[PDB]
């Protein structure tokens, strides 16, 4: 019995029911964080940004099934193309836009990774990934303005693999935190 979260807080409270089973209904997560309508004063706390590169923001840590963490992109800012470590990926933009590239898994071959698709994700929509739907890059194109996206990860996960678009050819990466709670954390 899905309903429209009226806070952030009351989106994190109802993603611990979702998540109080063993299976995700992705549509069911999908749906509700696409509900939530982005309050910049109740995830500023969130909202650590850095100069050169985009920040990941822990927010809620789950029950043990999940986690939430809030991204934070300055101009011209974006990710490596990489995958999500056999989780699901939700993605839900704040603030800004952000342009979404999708990869194919590489074959053996060293080979230029093409471009399947791209879109831009705009304000309030709710983007889901997971490994069966291909690889992608994530990016603040904007020359003017910062782009912030909430993130849900289940289950967790703190290691991903690194695409070089020339080849194909990943690398593990171990993923970090900016900040827990709003707390920096070095
Ligand atoms: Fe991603």
């Amino acid at each position: 019995e899905l309903l429209k979260p009226r806070t952030l807080a009351d989106l994190i409270r109802i993603l611990h029911e979702l998540f109080a089973g063993d299976e995700v209904n992705v549509e069911e997560v999908q749906a509700v964080l696409e509900a939530y309508e982005s309050n910049p004063a109740e995830w500023a706390l969130y909202a650590k940004f850095d100069q050169y590169r985009y920040t990941r923001n822990l927010v809620d840590q789950g029950n043990g099934k999940f986690n939430l963490m809030i991204l934070c992109w300055g101009e011209g800012h974006g990710s490596s193309i990489h995958d999500h470590t056999d989780s699901h990926c939700f993605l839900k933009l704040l603030q800004g836009n952000l342009k979404e590239t999708l990869f194919d898994w590489p074959d053996k071959k060293s080979n230029e990774m093409i471009k399947k698709s791209e879109r831009t994700l705009r304000e309030n929509q709710c983007a889901y990934i997971n490994d069966s739907i291909g690889l992608h890059r994530v990016e603040n194109v904007s020359h003017t303005e910062p782009a912030v996206s909430l993130h849900l990860f289940s289950p967790p996960f703190d290691t991903c693999h690194a695409f070089d678009q020339r080849t194909g050819h990943k690398n593990k990466v171990t993923m970090t935190f900016h900040s827990k709670f709003g707390i920096r954390t070095p």
